[PDB]
């Protein structure tokens, strides 16, 4: 399904840090399996392409004529294996857009 | 300054999950409890993020989003997913990790033009 703000979506194989609920720097662990994220965040421009809907754009389908917006990466907490502990860690789950303003 | 989102959404810590969809599009059980991931045990719950449900406005889950522009573009309001590694179970109790499906956040969906 075709969105306002254009996901880009995948296995993140090499993180060793992230920010945890504290807003500290943790050391995440490099397995357990292999320890793995799921993780979103928005397209980049295209220089083919262009038009809105990517990573720092204003967002597709908005009304231009009332407001200003931008994709933006929105992120959760996952919990995650770090240093040794489970710690709850932020990681990009999606691209939103934001409403900024009043054109 | 006063930045406004385009779909509400309602985040917080679900300790209630107890279905999922997986990976492959199978619904499987969740467990309330994970006996020996770590050194020790612990109770399983995720960070979920979900639209808001409602008068009053748009930008509320189902409903059409903020800010669009109505004569061009019929949009929708939706959780999205991401997958996160969970215990679960299936067959008669079969239980494993799984890579599942929770809601990440609510974001506003083009339905057409
Ligand atoms: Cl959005």
């Amino acid at each position: 399904e075709l969105a306002v703000c254009d996901a880009v979506s995948g296995w993140v194989t090499d993180r060793r840090t992230a920010v945890d609920l504290r807003g500290r720097e943790v050391e995440v662990l490099g397995e357990v399996l292999r320890q793995y994220f799921f993780e979103t965040r928005c397209k980049a421009d295209n220089a083919e392409e262009g038009g809105p809907g990517a990573g720092g754009g204003g967002c597709r389908g908005v009304d231009r004529r009332h407001w200003v917006s931008e994709c933006k990466a929105k992120q959760s907490y996952v919990r995650a294996l770090t240093a040794v502990g489970w710690r709850w860690i932020r990681i990009d789950t999606a691209c939103v857009c934001t409403l900024l303003s009043r054109t």
